[PDB]
């Protein structure tokens, strides 16, 4: 039979430290090609450990396709496939779109549900995942208004890489280094961290009353950007500093039950952090 394997790469749709992403076409069909530098090789070897061990397959999660290392003359090239989303990033998305409670309720349950996905063990299965670098550019929007959440180059397996996670969502048990590392519930709890942030985001886009904040990262009214480590540590964990909830949700009860949860998933004490299984049920709730 023939093997076809040719993609056909059309346009970088994102550069970085990481390397390269690509629109790319497979028999007629758009996938997405992330072209790994030499300098993040382990997170290719991560993902595709982790996709070798259990082949994730949830409406949430962004669809695996391919991983690929190829003999070059004198270096190794790494791809991962996966489905191409062309509506790009929640964190694109977000500059230029204003949500309304259908929408926000539907982005922000769907990365519940993906991340309730990752953090459970299965039995029969899967493993029980932590992604470790949750935030608003790992995140893509569908044309049916649901996300998905993507890049599992961090991530860390559970049965009953130099690379960190990005600065500005770290918890403050990262940044004080008092994290409980032998312990994968720690790892959970440090996704619902950073999920609290993403929900703080997007709820920020929501329009009530005739009124929206206009998009910022987390943390953008006191930290630089590229913020050092010890910026993000004294913020977060010397003055406990939290992400600004304006006045204005308060006429709405929709972003007064959304600044409730994200609250909640912003505790100093990890273990008082909701789980992931309890803010899908409480965003189900909501409306
Ligand atoms: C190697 O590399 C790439 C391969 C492909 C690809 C292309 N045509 C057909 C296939 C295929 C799938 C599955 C079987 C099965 C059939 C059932 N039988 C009982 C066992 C074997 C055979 C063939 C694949 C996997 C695409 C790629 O990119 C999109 C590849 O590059 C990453
Ligand atoms: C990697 O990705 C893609 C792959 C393919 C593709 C190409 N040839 C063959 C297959 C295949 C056939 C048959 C089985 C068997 C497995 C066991 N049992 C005997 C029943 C069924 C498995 C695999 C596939 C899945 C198509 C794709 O898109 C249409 C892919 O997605 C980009
Ligand atoms: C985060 O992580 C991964 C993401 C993807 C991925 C999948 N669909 C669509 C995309 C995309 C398309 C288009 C834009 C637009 C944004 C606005 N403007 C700047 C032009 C371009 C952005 C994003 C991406 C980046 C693939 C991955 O691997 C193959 C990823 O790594 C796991």
């Amino acid at each position: 039979r023939t093997v076809a394997r040719d993609i056909t790469l059309l346009e970088c749709v994102g550069k970085g430290r990481y390397g390269e992403v690509w629109r790319g076409s497979w028999q007629g069909e758009n996938v997405a090609v992330k072209i790994f530098s030499s300098r993040d090789e382990k997170s290719w070897f991560r993902e595709t450990e982790l996709y070798n061990t259990v082949m994730l397959r949830h409406e949430n999660i962004l669809g695996f396709i391919a991983s690929d290392m190829t003999s070059r003359h004198s270096s190794t090239q790494l791809w991962l496939i996966t489905h191409y989303h062309e509506m790009g990033s929640l964190y694109d998305y977000l500059q230029l779109t204003t949500l309304d409670t259908v929408s926000c309720l539907r982005i922000v349950l769907s990365i519940a549900s993906g991340l309730a996905h990752l953090h459970i063990e299965i039995f029969g299965g899967k493993p029980a995942i932590a992604h470790r670098d949750l935030k608003s550019k790992n995140i893509l929007v569908k044309k049916n208004g649901q996300c998905c959440i993507a890049d599992l180059g961090l991530a860390v397996m559970h049965s009953q890489n130099p690379r960190v996670g990005t600065k500005r969502y770290m918890a403050p048990e990262v940044l004080d280094e008092t994290i409980q590392v032998d312990c994968f519930d720690s790892y959970k709890r440090v996704d619902i961290w950073a999920f609290g942030l993403v929900l703080w985001e997007v709820a920020r886009r929501m329009v009530s009353n005739g009124i929206v904040e206009d998009y910022k990262p987390p943390f953008y009214d006191v930290v630089p950007n590229d913020p050092s480590f010890e910026d993000m540590r004294k913020v977060v964990c010397v003055d406990q500093q939290r992400p600004n909830i304006p006045n204005r949700w308060f006429s709405d009860p929709t972003l007064t039950s959304l600044a409730k949860l994200m609250k909640e998933c912003w505790y100093q004490n990890p273990s008082a952090r909701l789980t992931a299984l309890r803010i899908k049920k409480t965003l189900t709730k909501i409306d």
